[PDB]
C-alpha cells in the first residue's frame, strides 16, 4: 500500500535509514 512509498520516502530523505539503519533488518518495510 502508499505506506512502502511513504516509508521509502522518509527513507531516502536521509538515504541513511535504508543502508545505515537497515544494515541488518534494523528498519520496518517499504518499496525501497
Amino acid at each position: 500500500m502508499a505506506m512502502a512509498m511513504r516509508s521509502t520516502f522518509a527513507a531516502r530523505v536521509g538515504a541513511k535509514p535504508a543502508v545505515r539503519g537497515a544494515r541488518p533488518a534494523s528498519r520496518m518495510s517499504c518499496m525501497a
